[PDB]
């Protein structure tokens, strides 16, 4: 039931983009955002935890990236390289752990 | 750096492999295993709450696993399709996380 909406979806070359989570669960560890379609710690943008509220980059951070306490992550300055598939995984306290993937297109 | 290896790689139907997980980071909230080669919740064996010590199953598991505090996971019996990949993903305290693929052989 996790999702994510892109706010806008098609979003024009130098402008911004919200990726908006909707049914956020409770008793979470943190948030994990990814580049692409799946996890992967080779394509990781960001980790964040929820009870020290620290970000910590990954190999995908471009800069230009806020993640934000309820999980929504703001790119900003959008680029050609930036369009496709996002994917958040968000930690739960039993690591049963859930992900969900959204989108945008830079025109 | 974190790799898992199987004991034994090849398993004869009805015995049982060990997925010996290495190098294990330190400063980690839990484990997450995986049938297959991705992280995905759809797929989850189990996962594992360090700090109170409770496996919770997931889709994916069997009813023969055995996840061990060192995040090593034993499985049972083993049967054709329990061969191919498994993914371990591992939760750091940053929630920069890191995963590894091992893989044995039912014959």
């Amino acid at each position: 039931q996790l999702t994510t909406e892109s706010m806008p979806f098609n979003v024009a070359e130098g402008k911004e983009v919200l990726l908006l989570v909707h049914n956020l669960p409770q008793q979470l560890f943190g948030y994990s955002w990814y580049k692409g379609e799946r996890v992967d710690g080779n394509r990781q943008i960001v980790g964040y935890a929820i009870g020290t509220q620290q970000a910590t980059p990954g190999p995908a951070n471009s800069g230009r990236e806020t993640i934000y306490p309820n999980a929504s992550l703001l790119i900003q300055n959008v680029t050609q390289n930036d369009t496709g598939f996002y994917t958040l995984q968000v930690i739960k306290s039993d690591l049963v752990n859930e992900e969900a993937t959204g989108q945008f297109h830079v025109y």
